[PDB]
């Protein structure tokens, strides 16, 4: 298609700009692996980067729609957002989309490293990083579908990134995906918000459900939510009105917060702005 070939075409990345790690995988997603890569900046320097393959789709269909779903992040520019460096193509083999590398990996294995040990101090501030990075997000009215600690990365300067969004969207680990709900695909129940079970859309407040279920990871220091809760009942489960238990660590005030990010009246539960600032204010009580 002409229209998605222009704007690609923005972010064009030629071959000898980039060398690939092929003995050097850091994921393997649906799509293919994720490679270390570098890429050399026009004025000089080396870039450590994070290689997306798409060899595995076959349709040629399935790679437009991709391309098409995802091509808008590259409006996107924001210090807690994943950005994406861009796409190189190729003769033999799919396009490469290229993203930046992040050092530290994904949050949740960050904090549930016992050497690691983050203080809940940390905990609370990578959550306000997220809650930053969700702001900027609903600002431009993008809904993200698949917030989750195991979904934000952390840089070397120890930046949190909201991810796996847009073309760095795909099938990374299936443990905390289900295909028991409506729609009959892989999703991750425990984290949607009850009223996207029911009707199967997603909208930023559901977007805020799943990053009170964010919260509970990082003050649990990465515990699997509702361990005793079925898939098959996790609507069931919701309706009669439970909820995740407040972690031992959680301080009072970040559990009520939770508790307004999974209200069942949709618009009754807090923005990303209000989020940011209950969040920073408790977090300056540290
Ligand atoms: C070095 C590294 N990088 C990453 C992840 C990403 C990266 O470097 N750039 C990215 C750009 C986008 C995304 S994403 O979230 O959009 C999609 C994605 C990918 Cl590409 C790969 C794995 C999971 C997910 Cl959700 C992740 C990374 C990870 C998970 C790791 C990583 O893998 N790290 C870092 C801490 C120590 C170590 C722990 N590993 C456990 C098994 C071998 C070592």
């Amino acid at each position: 298609n002409p229209e998605l070939v222009q704007a690609v075409q923005h972010v064009v990345i030629g071959p000898s700009s980039l060398i690939v790690h092929f003995n050097e995988v850091i994921g393997r997603g649906h799509f293919g692996c994720v490679y270390h890569g570098t890429l050399l900046d026009n004025d000089g320097k080396k870039i450590h980067c994070a290689v997306k393959s798409l060899n595995r789709i076959t349709d040629i269909g399935e790679v437009s729609q991709f391309l098409t779903e995802g091509i808008i992040m590259k409006d996107f520019s924001h210090p807690n957002v994943l950005s994406l460096l861009g796409i190189c193509l190729r003769s033999e083999g799919s396009p490469l989309v290229v993203l930046p590398y992040m050092k530290h990996g994904d949050l949740r294995n960050f904090i549930r490293n016992e050497t690691h040990n983050p203080t809940v101090k940390d905990l609370i501030g990578f959550g306000l990083q997220v809650a930053k990075g969700m702001k900027y997000l609903a600002s431009k009215k993008f809904v993200h579908r698949d917030l989750a600690a195991r979904n934000c990365m952390l840089d070397e300067k120890f930046t949190v990134k909201v991810a796996d969004f847009g073309l760095a969207r795909d099938m990374y680990d299936k443990e905390y995906y289900s295909v028991h709900n409506k729609t009959g695909a892989k999703l991750p129940v425990k984290w949607m918000a009850l009223e996207s079970l029911q009707t199967q859309k997603f909208t930023t407040k559901s977007d805020v459900w799943s990053f009170g279920v964010l919260l509970w990871e990082l003050m649990t220091r990465g515990a699997p939510p509702y361990p005793d809760v079925n898939t098959f009942d996790i609507t069931v489960y919701l309706l009669q009105g439970r909820r995740l238990l407040q972690p031992e660590y959680c301080p009072d005030p970040l559990y009520e917060v939770m508790l307004k990010c999974w209200h069942p009246k949709a618009e009754m539960r807090p923005s990303f702005s209000e989020l940011v600032s209950r969040i920073s204010a408790i977090f300056s009580t540290f």
